């Protein structure tokens, strides 16, 4: 069960819902206690913004905002700013960088991977099936009720559920998106030439597991849609999100090309040391000051990006510093 | 002196004389014994194929084929091909990859770069000073008179003269080009957002040198009409070409982020090994299996790109094989 939202309107609901939604408002991921239901338990909620990214009045995630207990995050601008500063209160977040994400933990089985551009994925602890109400849907393992709205009731309706959950109480109701490579033809050519990459050979193993259709098809729709200087993001988002889909069921694909979205991970070395690589796999466990050399705590679904290869002498990371020391103080 | 040709239309001759011009055809770049003055040397002549990569009309150099004697070369889509293929004669041509430039030398003090997207660079010896003609404008040091056409006449007109250097009969002729910023008003602010590294901090030494004004509106209007997908090769190779120019004085600028025109220096190494890295300057001279560790040959302008670092094992690199080996044979 994972809460994808990624590129433009892609959410994917916790039992397997997949469906696509625009909008220009506030609208809530997860909600605790939906109704009054306080089981003893924290309230936590998770909201997100939507800006106008483009020409054809496609959306994309800009903000982020987490009202945990009394506290309050923000995430923009690839950065996290404490807002709410709850007083006399221990903070429960463990922001954290691994790769491409910007994981942000909590202490009550929420877990938050941010690329710090438009993607987002959510995973939920089990003993929470059945109590979570929001735009994820209702955590209950099946996939016919998951469009249950905040009165409690499942619509067949997508557009209006989704308008459903606005928070905002000024913002106008949402409209049926159009057609991004009818919008963009003299696109296509190019769209579709970059996007076939899902369907060559190198996603071959995934193709017996997952049925990539939809993920061509939305490759096809989100490279059309982004008109805007900055189509390669447009590109990398829509193909790490069904990489990422690929990893989350336990085999490595390795994709990534110095013609086709390239990584830089040699910025960060020094002069003269050469410590950082690229993992497709993603770094099951590492050792840095939080985390000791003997414990790994392999708690990741699998990830991708830039990461330190400590030498022989100093071999345990800091992630304060970016560099590997000898001994943590 | 240096004939540049890059991006869309961007020429500068080789006394100093910057212009634009657009059209599809083929141009000769530089040709010898023009009038049939045939002063006992080879005859060398080089051309180019522009076809139109947008939509507001702008052109780009596809195709380079050069005529050196009896031979025949082609440069397109990131390699060369042997087509001439001349009988009973010694292949002068030593072509050689460095950095992001296929460096292509000949045995008459003519070197060609080429980016292979779109850039070309040339550079001519000294004794030719007065005897080329060709759209690089007559070597004679003098920037009023470069506009010499085929019939050895200067004339003040640009269309014109580039019109009178084509070699296919039937294509038509050119026309003068739009605005692309007024076609694509919306792309203006991220197009001035990404150019404004031309006037930051990055260029305030070369700031006293030369005047950057008119590469930066280069790089805004060629920012402006790339609109199919690629617009980050669009940027980069503006930035590229100023990056250059800047270089030929003798000065050395570190420009390049993850996040604007990044690299991926690190896909050829192999699993294990680290020996790639990213030099600004450009290595002033190297050890392979042509030129030996004494010899260095530092013919080289000052280039960028992904260079290999061999270990002190096997210090000399291959250039065949994209390794070091401690003996060539
Ligand atoms: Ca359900
Ligand atoms: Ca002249």
């Amino acid at each position: 069960a994972t809460c994808a939202v990624y590129g433009d309107g892609h959410y994917l609901t916790f039992d397997g819902q997949s469906y696509s939604f625009n909008g220009d408002c506030e609208y809530t991921l997860v909600q605790n206690h939906c109704g009054g239901k306080d089981s003893t338990q924290d309230s936590f909620r998770v909201v997100t913004e939507n800006v106008p990214c483009g020409t054809t009045g496609t959306t994309c995630s800009k903000a982020i905002k987490i009202f945990l207990g009394g506290f309050e995050l923000k995430l923009s601008h690839g950065k996290v700013e404490v807002i709410g500063t709850d007083e006399s209160q221990e903070v429960p977040y463990t922001i954290r960088q691994m790769g491409i994400y910007l994981v942000v933990d909590t202490d009550i089985g929420l877990v938050l991977l941010w690329d710090k551009k438009t993607s987002i994925f959510i995973n939920l602890s089990p003993e929470f099936k059945g109590r979570v109400c929001g735009l994820c849907g209702n955590f209950d393992d099946i996939a016919v009720n998951d469009f249950a709205t905040r009165s409690r009731s499942v619509v067949g309706d997508v557009l209006e559920f989704g308008n459903s959950w606005k928070l905002s109480p000024s913002c106008p109701d949402a409209l049926a998106p159009k057609d991004p490579c009818t919008a963009n033809p003299f696109r296509k050519s190019w769209a579709q030439k970059q996007c076939s990459i899902l369907h060559g050979p190198t996603f071959a193993a995934c193709h017996a597991h997952v049925e990539p259709a939809r993920y061509y098809e939305a490759c096809v729709n989100d490279a059309c849609a982004c008109d805007s200087g900055g189509d390669c993001e447009c590109f990398c988002t829509a193909v790490a999100a069904y990489a990422q889909a690929c990893h989350e069921v336990g085999l490595c694909v390795s994709w990534r090309t110095p013609s086709i979205c390239p990584l830089f991970c040699d910025y960060y070395n020094p002069e003269g040391q050469c410590e950082w690589h690229y993992q497709p796999c993603g770094v099951p466990c590492l050792r840095t000051c939080r985390n000791p050399r003997g414990d790994c705590l392999r708690d990741v679904w699998g990830l991708e990006g830039c990461y330190p290869k400590c030498p022989p002498e100093a071999p345990i990371f800091d992630e304060d510093k970016m560099q590997c020391v000898a001994t943590c103080p």
